[PDB]
């Protein structure tokens, strides 16, 4: 399977000057349920703003660079590489990789950020009208989680 995993906010928002601009803890526990065990695929500058690989689960990186290595991380240097890796495979980020990805995924765990933050990175538009809600979950909000959020699973009609 091929998905997108993304949370971003009311107007797409998912990132300013190489930071998550909100603390969603609950969220990060979402990414680490969903994709432990399987394949994460980003881009360049996600990987640079994370800094390091996740733990438990295969980090593929896409970009131009040949020199490009980093312990723990699986280098790719085109799209077309990204359908010969096995098994689930997750579409992390940025913003140029999603556009590049979202007519190709066959589904995308979305987690809405109910809230409108200052950004420079966007997701890309999307409409319900191609993607069926396979399901919606409200995040819970605590002492820890303090923006209204929902997971979503979207899938392609
Ligand atoms: N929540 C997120 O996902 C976040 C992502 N990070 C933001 O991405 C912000 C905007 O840059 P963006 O172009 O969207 O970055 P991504 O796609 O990770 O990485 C872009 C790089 O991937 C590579 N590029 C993506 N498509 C291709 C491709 N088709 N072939 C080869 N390389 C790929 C290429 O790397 P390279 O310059 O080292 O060659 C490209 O410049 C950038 O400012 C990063 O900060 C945010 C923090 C939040
Ligand atoms: C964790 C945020 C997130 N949520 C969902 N649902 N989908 C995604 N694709 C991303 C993402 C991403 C890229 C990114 C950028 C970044 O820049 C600072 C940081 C992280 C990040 C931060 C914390 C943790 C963690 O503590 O588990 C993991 C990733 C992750």
């Amino acid at each position: 399977t091929l998905s997108i995993l993304v949370a971003h906010d009311l107007q797409r928002v998912i990132g300013f000057e190489n930071q998550l601009p909100w603390h969603l803890p609950n969220d990060l526990k979402h990414v680490k349920k969903l994709s432990t065990g399987h394949t994460l695929v980003m881009g360049r500058k996600t990987f640079e703003s994370i800094g390091k690989p996740l733990p438990n689960r295969r980090n593929v990186v896409l970009t131009s660079d040949t020199s490009f290595n980093v312990e723990g991380v699986d280098v790719i240097h085109s799209i077309e590489d990204i359908y010969q890796l096995p098994g689930h495979v997750f579409i992390f980020g940025g913003q140029t990789l999603f556009e590049e990805m979202i007519d190709k995924v066959d589904d995308m765990y979305i987690t809405v950020i109910e809230g409108k933050f200052r950004g420079d990175t966007f997701f890309p538009p999307y409409t319900f009208e191609d993607w069926e809600v396979a399901s919606s979950v409200e995040g819970k909000l605590d002492e820890k989680n303090t923006i209204p959020h929902t997971f979503l699973h979207l899938i392609r009609k």
